């Protein structure tokens, strides 16, 4: 099956191309995670797949989506991953994290209680910073602050240190958030960056926030480690080629500058678009992607069954499977998928004491 | 569904009828239990199940099955429950703990490391102790010694060291592990009990072991938490008639000494027997224990698909279903459950951050 033949990315080898993206919690507490997310990624880890990455895990207070969001702000945040991160590595999962910045769409209710912006007189609530001052709209009207260049210095300072801290916290790969409307897609959008300064306006401008942190991030985080991003690549707006043609551009830039894989999504930038969402849907953008920028690539949204995951990988649509929510669902997804599959010796995608019992 | 109604007993209310039975992990060292477990039955209780019931934990180290086996035998082994415990009542479920002792059986490898009585040169072995100098024979040669009337009180007074720690851990519901050929069923089997002092020859005696340690037991778990024993009712040894005569007068003295629910089993005292596998096997059986103890049960070996499940219970052939390995497989069974049973709104058996994208 080539859903259970590893994959090698500078010196770290899956032992399998199931991939668990990244999904928010919302359970944590001042960014601080506890024994949810501990018992969650290790149990996710000890059921097989190859990759786990952990959730968007802000930058800065700021850039969570909401008051349960996980954060990487301090140096304290950081050690809160250490025994999970070891947890993880014991179940022979690699571990990865997403750092991220939610930009306008910041804010906002956990999904289960509103998924809304959070009301001003909530206690709860902040200040949102994005490229323009421009609300996303619909459920999300708050109007952000418009970012000064310090602003733009400071918030890919944290990236940096987010970085840092997530290498020094153990983890073996690293996602930076560049897609779903949040701060780094924003900056590349022409519907949400009105920029006039070095910042917006151009192609350069506009992928100038992403290069830059990019690169910052490349200084901390080590060359045999995978450095990656996920990035909306299209909108289903209207503009689709020539949104699509941009994004495989920076996707080019991105490979240049050192970007290892790109987790190809769909940007979520604006509310008025008409995604249409089925069975492996993005198979075809992700693997115009691959040939086109000559990068490896996963994606997510309608893969989650074994059959489609196998088809992708024959069809080297996708270097990895980004498998989400049949994991909420089922933990053991991968032991799930190796039977369906037809995997010699299935049940040992999990450890003996399980193992033992299912052959 | 029957399945998805809770059921009361004591002060205990469990939120379903599924419960999770004890499942050795052959993960502990030196009886102490570590992160193996923690994330194991957190995860498994965050799944949904009523009931979450901890594998055989050893009264003393010689009762233990394996080098692998948990044990709560000191103050220090009770305490590394104390957050699991905490764990499993957070994600709503009850947290037992079944308590054991392995007679003959013990000093074994792990089933994954041979399943046999190790070898008399290997450091890791001891000496077993049994009612009679019998082995069980197959692959579990050893020929326990014999006990004294002194281990016999040590043996009872460390069931009631281990009730009170469990007890003190913030456990819920405590089963004693009277069955499958370990100390408690050798006392009562005829094939494995020759004694001729008080525990042995007639059926008072041979079951005064198993009911002095229930009513030792008792005068430490209180009388407002389930006091739950879990007993093989035959063997399938050419005797069943005869031996389940016995076994539900047995449970008849359970029940009139204060024991609120039998795990109904079957024997395994010795390896010559012809046990008749298939779906819900134990359903009659079980049946009879409930109607002529007038008691109420439990069982296994065969009940793990969500019809089997629901059909059991409406029946009234069990109160509870208790669900082994389809657990091992996907910690989520319940959610499956609740879906293949058509139970209203079945995504939010799991906790909100799985049922919210799930629904
Ligand atoms: C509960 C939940 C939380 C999510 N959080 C994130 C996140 O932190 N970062 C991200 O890039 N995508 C996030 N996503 C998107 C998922 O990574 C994934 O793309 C999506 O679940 C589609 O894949 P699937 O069809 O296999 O579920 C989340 C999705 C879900 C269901
Ligand atoms: C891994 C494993 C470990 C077990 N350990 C115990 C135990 O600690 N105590 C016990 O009474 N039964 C033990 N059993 C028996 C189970 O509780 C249960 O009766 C058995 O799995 C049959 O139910 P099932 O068909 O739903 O799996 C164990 C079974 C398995 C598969
Ligand atoms: O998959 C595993 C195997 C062993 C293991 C052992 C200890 C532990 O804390 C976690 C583990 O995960
Ligand atoms: O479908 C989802 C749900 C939550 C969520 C959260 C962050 C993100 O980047 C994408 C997401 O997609
Ligand atoms: O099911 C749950 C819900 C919340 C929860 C919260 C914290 C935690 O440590 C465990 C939990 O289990
Ligand atoms: O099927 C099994 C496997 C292990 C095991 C361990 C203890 C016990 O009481 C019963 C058991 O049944």
């Amino acid at each position: 099956s080539a859903l259970f033949e590893p994959y090698t990315l500078k010196d770290v080898t899956l032992r399998n191309r199931i991939a668990i993206p990244p999904m928010c919690q919302y359970m944590a507490e001042d960014g601080m995670i506890n024994d949810w997310h501990h018992v969650h990624l290790a149990g996710l880890a000890r059921g097989g797949a190859g990759l786990l990455v952990v959730e968007a895990t802000a930058v800065a207070p700021e850039g969570r989506i909401t008051p349960g969001c996980a954060g990487i702000w301090s140096d304290a945040h950081a050690q809160a991953f250490v025994p999970v991160v070891q947890a993880i590595k014991a179940a022979g999962s690699v571990p990865g994290i997403q750092i991220a910045h939610a930009g306008r769409k910041a804010s906002a209710n956990r999904p289960w209680e509103g998924d809304d912006h959070i009301a001003a007189d909530d206690t709860r609530g902040w200040e949102t910073i994005a490229p323009s001052a421009i609300a996303f709209g619909a459920h999300l009207p708050k109007v952000p602050r418009e970012m000064t260049l310090d602003d733009i210095a400071r918030v890919k300072q944290d990236f940096v240190d987010a970085a840092r801290r997530a290498r020094d916290a153990g983890f073996e790969w690293i996602e930076l958030h560049f897609a779903h409307g949040f701060l780094g897609q924003s900056f590349f959008s022409e519907h949400s960056n009105k920029r006039t300064d070095a910042y917006g306006g151009s192609f350069d401008n506009r992928s100038r926030f992403l290069l830059e942190t990019l690169a910052a991030v490349r200084e901390v985080w080590p060359e045999n480690l995978p450095l990656t991003a996920r990035f909306g690549v299209l909108e289903y707006d209207g503009r689709d080629e020539q949104t699509l043609e941009e994004s495989i551009e920076l996707a080019r830039r991105f490979k240049a500058g050192g970007l290892d894989l790109l987790s190809v999504s769909v940007g979520f930038t604006i509310p008025d678009t008409n995604i249409p969402w089925g069975p492996a849907f993005m198979g075809p953008i992700a693997e115009r992607v691959r040939r086109e920028a000559k990068l490896p690539v996963t994606s997510a949204w309608g893969f989650g069954t074994p059959q489609l995951a196998e088809a992708a990988l024959q069809a080297n649509q996708l270097d990895l499977v980004s498998v989400g929510r049949a994991h909420l669902a089922d933990p053991h997804w991968a032991y799930f998928a190796a039977k369906e599959l037809g995997v010699e010796k299935a049940s040992w995608t999990l450890p003996a004491p399980y193992a033992h019992w299912l052959e």
